[PDB]
């Protein structure tokens, strides 16, 4: 067949190989690829550095097996996520989101990684998105990084991640009473989750939260034909009341 790029090369050889730390080395490649769908919401890798960061997400989406997330730590995975994450292209960031969602997932040493390492302010922004699937992995992300330490969830604030949250439970513009608000569930969990240290209600968390649109929003999401969703938003406005 043809000679083609070494990256490319290295890349076949990675997959082949289940290679965790050439496909970490690998993500900085902009090596364009052909056009290809991988993931539900993620864009269309277009380089063989996104390609390469999608199948390590792939790897750390292993139920099966957890230790792919530990082997990514290690290859220094995180810092070079992070680093996608200051990227324009679309696919770069999506891919880069959806790794460490995966990442932050049952593996503590990862999130004490990605709140020193910088993540938290790209999460935040991140929860500004449009498009569903990256709202609710960077407020997953977010959330599973701020639970661990109160130091975390003090940066989380500082950062605007609060305002962020709080405005996770608004309503679409044009709402659908068919369809599922699965992310607006996932936000009052979240902020439950910050408010409190190990059931023990945080004062000065509590406050952030009650000086918010928290309220508001809340309101209006129990009123809502969902009954888990209007339980949880009148147990979380019951708190701030």
């Amino acid at each position: 067949l043809s000679f083609t790029s070494n990256d490319i090369l290295r890349f076949d050889k990675a997959y082949d190989e289940n290679d965790v730390q050439e496909f970490v080395n690998l993500c900085s490649s902009t090596c364009e690829i052909e056009k290809l769908r991988m993931h539900p919401w993620a864009a269309d890798p277009k380089t063989i550095g996104a390609l390469s960061a999608t199948q390590l997400a792939i790897l750390a989406s292993k139920e099966n097996e957890p230790h792919y997330k530990d082997a990514i730590r290690e290859a220094n995975g995180i810092a070079v996520f992070i680093n996608l994450l200051k990227s324009h292209e679309l696919d770069r960031v999506h891919a880069a989101v959806v790794a460490l969602s995966f990442l932050s997932v049952d593996n503590v040493k990862n999130c004490i990684c990605m709140f020193e390492s910088g993540a938290l302010p790209y999460l935040i922004s991140g929860m500004k998105s449009n498009i569903d699937g990256m709202k609710a992995a960077c407020a997953q992300t977010c959330r599973n990084i701020f639970v661990l330490d109160k130091k975390y969830k003090k940066e989380f604030l500082k950062l605007g991640g609060i305002t962020q949250l709080v405005n996770l439970l608004e309503l679409p513009s044009n709402y659908d009473d068919s369809q599922p608000l699965y992310t607006q569930l996932e936000a009052i969990y979240h902020l439950e989750d910050f408010i409190l240290n190990d059931g023990d209600e945080i004062p000065e968390f509590l406050e952030a939260v009650k000086n918010s649109n928290s309220i508001k929003n809340l309101k209006t999401l129990q009123q809502c034909p969902e009954q888990d969703l209007a339980e949880a938003s009148n147990v979380l406005l019951l708190r701030l009341t």
